[PDB]
C-alpha cells in the first residue's frame, strides 16, 4: 500500500473493459490513490472474514473471471466518490475523505451486498438469482450511500426510519447510475439480478408495485419481517422521489416533475441537514419540504412538487 500510482485495465462482471486506478509495489494492488484517502478493494476468498486481503495482481491486467467483481467494485466505488464530490461537494462518505473499502468474493453463493458500518461487502451470487453484485452501479452506490447516511442522519435500520434509510440508498444509487450514464433507469439491480430473465429487477422506483412493494402509505407493511419492512416500505418513498423527478399522476394526484438534479439536491439537503436517526415518513416530508424551501423558495414549483408527490403516496 505505499507505492506508485498507476492505471490498469480489466473487464467487469458484464464483460465491459475499463481502466482502474491501481498502486504498484512489487504487485499491482487495487488501491486508488486519486480519490480522497484511497479506495481499496479486497479479496474475501469465499470466506466471511473481513476485509480479507488487499487485492494483488502480478501484471496490472484484470481479465480473469475471478477478477471481474473486484474490477467493478473498485471502479464503481470511484464513480460513486466522484458523484458525491462533484455534485454535492461531499468528500467521501464521512465528508473528510475517509478511505473506501470493499471486499468481494464474500462467502459462497451469497445473494447480497451490504455496508457493514466499516466497509462494503459483495457476494458473488448463486449464478441464478444474482451474478456478482458489484456489477450493478446502482447496487454499489446504494451500499456506499448507507455509509453517507450513517455519518449524517444516522437513520436507525428499523421501521419507518429504516425504510427511509433504504429509499435514500435507492434514490442515490439511481442518481449515480444516471450520473455515469450507462443504461440508466429507475429500477434497482437490473444488471445483476436473474441473469436468466430479461427486463426485471430487484425493486422498481417507477412502479414499486411491479414486485409487490407498496406505492402508497395505506399499503405499508406493518409486521416484523425485514426489520419492519425496510426494503418493502421503501417503495412508498421511492415512488415519491420518482414522482418529484419525473412527474406523473398517481392515485389521482398530479405531480409536475422537477428533474433528477433538483431531486438530488433536495434529498441531499434533507439527509444532511434535517433528518435524524428516528425520523419517520411524516418527518421526511417536512424535511424535504423545508429543503426545497431553503433552496428554491416557499412559493416555488419545487416546493409544490414535493408536497404533491408526498400527497400522491399518502404521506402527511
Ligand atoms: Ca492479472
Ligand atoms: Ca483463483
Ligand atoms: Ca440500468
Ligand atoms: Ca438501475
Ligand atoms: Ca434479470
Ligand atoms: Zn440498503
Amino acid at each position: 500500500i505505499t507505492g506508485t500510482s498507476t492505471v490498469g485495465v480489466g473487464r467487469g462482471v458484464l464483460g465491459d473493459q475499463k481502466n482502474i486506478n491501481t498502486t504498484y509495489s512489487t504487485y499491482y494492488y487495487l488501491q486508488d490513490n486519486t480519490r480522497g484517502n484511497g479506495i481499496f478493494t479486497y479479496d474475501a476468498k469465499y470466506r466471511t472474514t473481513l476485509p480479507g486481503s488487499l487485492w494483488a495482481d502480478a501484471d496490472n491486467q484484470f481479465f480473469a473471471s475471478y477478477d471481474a467483481p473486484a474490477v467493478d467494485a473498485h471502479y464503481y466505488a470511484g464513480v460513486t466518490y466522484d458523484y458525491y464530490k462533484n455534485v454535492h461537494n461531499r468528500l467521501s462518505y464521512d465528508g473528510n475523505n475517509a478511505a473506501i473499502r470493499s471486499s468481494v468474493h464474500y462467502s459462497q453463493g451469497y445473494n447480497n451486498a451490504f455496508w457493514n458500518g466499516s466497509q462494503m461487502v459483495y457476494g458473488d451470487g448463486d449464478g441464478q438469482t444474482f451474478i456478482p453484485l458489484s456489477g450493478g452501479i446502482d447496487v454499489v452506490a446504494h451500499e456506499l450511500t448507507h455509509a453517507v447516511t450513517d455519518y449524517t442522519a444516522g437513520l436507525i435500520y428499523q421501521n419507518e426510519s429504516g425504510a427511509i434509510n433504504e429509499a435514500i440508498s435507492d434514490i442515490f444509487g439511481t442518481l449515480v447510475e444516471f450520473y455515469a450514464n450507462k443504461n440508466p433507469d429507475w429500477e434497482i439491480g437490473e444488471d445483476v439480478y436473474t441473469p436468466g430473465i430479461s427486463g426485471d429487477s430487484l425493486r422498481s422506483m417507477s412502479d414499486p408495485a411491479k414486485y409487490g412493494d407498496p406505492d402508497h402509505y395505506s399499503k405499508r407493511y406493518t409486521g416484523t419481517q425485514d426489520n419492519g419492512g425496510v426494503h418493502i416500505n421503501s417503495g412508498i418513498i421511492n415512488k415519491a422521489a420518482y414522482l418529484i423527478s419525473q412527474g406523473g399522476t398517481h392515485y389521482g394526484v398530479s405531480v409536475v416533475g422537477i428533474g433528477r438534479d433538483k431531486l438530488g439536491k433536495i434529498f441531499y439537503r434533507a439527509l444532511t441537514q434535517y433528518l435524524t436517526p428516528t425520523s419517520n415518513f411524516s418527518q421526511l416530508r417536512a424535511a424535504a419540504v423545508q429543503s426545497a424551501t431553503d433552496l428554491y423558495g416557499s412559493t416555488s414549483q419545487e416546493v409544490a412538487s414535493v408536497k404533491q408527490a408526498f400527497d400522491a403516496v399518502g404521506v402527511k
